[PDB]
């Protein structure tokens, strides 16, 4: 459940923590255990490049910034995403953390 970056997201890490901007917030159904449960999907984006997510009852918002933790890798349709449950939390971002030059990224 360390930190890594998107691009790092693999079968070789089922637990990880990542941070970026959620975009795109789709809506679908789906029967669980004989029960209809609501779950959103999206894409997210940061420093590198991005990966579409999935939320089970939890919402997103938006380019709205926000850090997961204890996220759960999994393949859709032959493509890796990012599952949260409900064991896995979301903090939001609403203080900046800029430090450093961004001018140069060397």
């Amino acid at each position: 459940s360390d930190l890594v970056k998107i691009r790092d997201v693999s079968l070789s890490t089922p637990y990880v923590s990542v941070i970026g901007k959620i975009t795109g917030i789709h809506k679908k159904e789906y029967e669980s255990d004989g029960t209809t449960k609501s779950v959103y999907q999206g894409y997210i984006e940061d420093d590198t490049a991005r990966i579409r997510i999935s939320s089970f009852g939890k919402q997103l918002q938006d380019s709205d910034v926000v850090r997961i933790d204890n996220a759960r890798v999994a393949q859709f349709n032959g493509y890796l995403s990012l599952s949260v449950g409900d064991s896995s939390r979301i903090e939001s971002v609403n203080v900046n953390i800029p430090l450093e030059h961004h001018h140069h990224h060397h």
